[PDB]
């Protein structure tokens, strides 16, 4: 697939089967969903951004499915508004930035 | 280029004859970099993200040449961790997503 960015680069994720809508976001280093109970111990983590940082759980090994692909790896929990997809999954589904 | 997502999508980017290293970030709709003295009138603007609300100063209509390709628009400047280009400009360079 090839996404424009001239909208929010919004896609479908499946994780445990619970249907939430992302971010493709190349500019965050991790993965940082919406409040969702994940199964597995965390640890706390706090990850900033433009208005300082938050608060998350971090959860490890996490199979995450985005536009049917397979990804698995590390899940940050906490206070977002917006699901967003970060490199460390979005490396894992091949996707690129192309101009 | 076609860039990869191993490592932060870093370029150097060209503004007001100053090279600067910005992050292109599909998940910002707008342009936001570190403090600078751009020339023009500027308007107070506030926006807000994970952590929460910043003041900025919005430039418009400002040249910005990223990885040699040529944008001119919206520039806001204020307290960011990192120089963001977003969507704005992304689009003006034809920057996609594909996977
Ligand atoms: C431990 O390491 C880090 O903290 N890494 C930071 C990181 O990955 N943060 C993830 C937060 C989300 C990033 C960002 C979009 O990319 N956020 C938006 C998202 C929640 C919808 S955002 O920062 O909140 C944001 C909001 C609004 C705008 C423009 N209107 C721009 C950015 C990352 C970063 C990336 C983008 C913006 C801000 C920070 C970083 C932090 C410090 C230095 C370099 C990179």
């Amino acid at each position: 697939p090839q996404i424009t960015l001239w909208k929010r680069p919004l896609v479908t994720i499946r994780i445990g089967g619970q249907l939430k809508e992302a971010l493709l976001d190349t500019g965050a280093d991790d993965t940082v969903l919406e409040e969702m109970n994940l199964p597995g111990k965390w640890k706390p983590k706090m990850i900033g951004g433009i208005g300082g940082f938050i608060k998350v759980r971090q959860y490890d090994q996490i199979p995450i499915e985005i536009c049917g692909h397979k990804a698995i790896g590390t899940v940050l929990v906490g206070p977002t508004p917006v699901n967003i997809i970060g490199r460390n999954l979005l490396t894992q589904i091949g996707c690129t930035l192309n101009f």
